[PDB]
């Protein structure tokens, strides 16, 4: 209760760039952060947009790629931006493309909103782990 009201206390910021975007609209969603809402925490993230960009053929499998989501974040008070908290995030996942502009395009898309939405859960679980320290005993 008093967790869920902390994680919707935290502003997800991020840098120009569709990883950063995605993700922070992940967690926005994850973190149920309404806009305009006040913010106890800053939680600025640091996405690796060149990785994110690239999808990376296989062997073996006919257009299939990984994508990787490398993600650096600091979790700040949103009064005095002392760092309270910080992470590391890696997530890989996999898309299977097509010859079709449309369709290789569509899986490219999806695989960076599955990426996205892994990074989000991993941070959310750490992030909730950490105000959960914060509930009284
Ligand atoms: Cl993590």
């Amino acid at each position: 209760a008093g967790v869920e009201s902390g994680l919707s206390s935290i502003e997800t910021v991020a840098a120009e760039g569709r990883g950063g975007y995605l993700l922070r609209e992940q967690l926005d969603d994850a973190l149920a952060h309404r806009q305009g809402s006040p913010a106890a925490y800053k939680l600025y993230l640091s996405v690796n947009e060149q990785r994110f960009a690239r999808g990376v053929r296989l062997d073996n499998v006919a257009n299939r790629f990984e994508l990787r989501m490398s993600v650096d974040w600091r979790l700040l008070d949103a009064k005095n931006g002392a760092e309270v908290h910080k992470g590391r995030t890696d997530v890989s996942v996999t898309y299977d493309s097509a010859d079709q502009p449309y369709a290789a395009i569509a899986a490219q898309q999806d695989g960076q909103e599955r990426a996205a939405a892994e990074a989000a859960r991993k941070i959310q679980l750490d992030l909730a782990t950490w105000l959960a320290g914060k509930k009284p005993a």
